[PDB]
């Protein structure tokens, strides 16, 4: 698809076999998801948002399906009020900024 | 311009009379720039995200130059760890996501 920015670019993502609504975010390297248990090893991380930093768990090689598109990559799980799909996965699904 | 997402989508913006780098951010409802002086009035405001919210000055109908593209809109000024160009202005310059 080709999403416009008049409204927040929200889409459906599937991960761990669970379906979630996410926001496409060119403004961030990594992808952050709302708390949700996931399998695998994981290292602790600290990431800074607009109002400060939050602690997250970084999982690697996690398959995440975005709007029908396949992606496998590093996912950060933690206190975020919104599942934000970052650049790495964006490029994985062939997303670009056009103007 | 076709922007890949493999790297930060930074672009030069000319505002007021200053030319600085800002991120084309589709994960932001608003445009936020780092502390600076701007002419005009302004109502205080609190914008938030990961880590919480921050205090910013809201200026409206502010001229902004983003890659030979002229836009006139709302510009929040304050303690942002990054110069952000949000959807309010991205749409103005006719920008979309495609994949
Ligand atoms: C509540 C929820 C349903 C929503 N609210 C909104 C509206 N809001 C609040 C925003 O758009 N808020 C913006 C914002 O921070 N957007 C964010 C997405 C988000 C939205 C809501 C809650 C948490 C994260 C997305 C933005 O690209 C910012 C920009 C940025 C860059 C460097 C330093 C700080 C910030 N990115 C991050 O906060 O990235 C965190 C990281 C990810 N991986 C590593 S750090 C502000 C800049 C204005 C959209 S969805």
């Amino acid at each position: 698809p080709q999403i416009t920015l008049w409204k927040r670019p929200l889409v459906t993502i599937r991960i761990g076999g669970q379906l979630k609504e996410a926001l496409l975010n060119t403004g961030a390297d990594d992808t952050v998801l709302e708390e949700m248990n996931l399998p695998g090893k994981w290292k602790p991380k600290m990431i800074g948002g607009i109002g400060g930093f939050i602690k997250v768990r970084q999982y690697d090689q996690i398959p995440v399906e975005i709007c029908g598109h396949k992606a496998i990559g590093t996912v950060l799980v933690g206190p975020t009020p919104a599942n934000i799909i970052g650049r790495n996965l964006l490029t994985q699904i062939g997303c670009t900024l056009n103007f």
